[PDB]
């Protein structure tokens, strides 16, 4: 995260992180009891790497009575996900059981009415990712707001220039951005999960090349269908 502050340690009790060979690699969000979900940029190059979660933390590096470290029974990527698309970029995590829930882990509700955010609205992204251009990793969870970006600007030709597809949503990025660590993590408005991190456009706190999410409501089906 730029541009952020320190997160209330587990005040996101739906925040995971994803680690490749006990680093953290990419955000996450439980949303079910049994399922975190994440971007498939995050496992692209994986291969078989040991990909577990993290749940109930904080400190990345201290323990803490709610963190818990799972693993992965299987890991899948959307099915019409590629490297180098924007498009598609989810993946669902099933952990080898399900999470030991409590005040400091728990899904976050996720929005299943497919239609448009409003222009503005004030939705919370947070994440274990770099905090400077330098590419400082933070020990604990970072976050900022962030106003979400009608579609139309984010498709201008100085911005995104028509790649926004009506399954994306934009934010804006000036100087407070998500970047590298953080994709996959959640962005949070009206206290449901309304949008996922992609790095398809990989670049950090510029203005113009905004904040891509991919939307929720636009693959619940397939959503509901991995879960159950
Ligand atoms: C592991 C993932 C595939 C992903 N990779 C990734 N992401 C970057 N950027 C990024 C990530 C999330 C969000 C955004 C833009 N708001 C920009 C980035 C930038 C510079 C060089 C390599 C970069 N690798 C990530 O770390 O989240």
């Amino acid at each position: 995260i730029l541009g952020g502050r320190e997160a209330e340690a587990h005040a996101r009790p739906y925040m995971a992180s994803v680690q490749l060979n006990g680093a953290h690699l990419c955000g996450g969000v439980l949303v079910a009891e049994q399922w975190v979900l994440s971007a498939a940029h995050c496992l692209e190059d994986a291969a078989d790497g040991k990909v577990q979660v993290l749940l109930g933390a904080h400190s990345l590096s201290q323990p803490e009575p709610s963190k818990r470290l799972y693993d992965v029974l299987r890991a899948v990527p959307h099915p019409d996900s590629q490297p180098d698309t924007i498009d598609h970029d989810l993946l669902l995590l099933q952990l080898s059981e399900k999470a030991t829930l409590g005040p400091a882990v728990r899904p976050l509700p996720w929005q299943r009415v497919d239609r448009d955010v409003a222009p503005g609205t004030l939705c919370d992204v947070a994440g274990w990712g770099i905090v400077n251009h330098a590419g400082r990793r933070p020990d604990s969870l970072q976050h900022v707001l962030l106003p979400v970006l009608d579609r139309a600007t984010c498709n201008r030709r100085t911005h995104h220039d028509g790649a926004i597809t009506e399954r994306l949503m934009c934010a804006e990025s000036n100087r407070r951005d998500s970047c590298k660590g953080d994709s996959g993590g959640p962005l949070v408005c009206g206290g449901v999960l309304e949008g996922v991190v992609t790095s398809g456009s990989r670049v950090c706190g510029n203005r113009k090349k905004p904040g891509i999410y991919t939307r929720v409501a636009s693959y619940a089906a397939w959503i509901d269908s991995v879960l159950a």
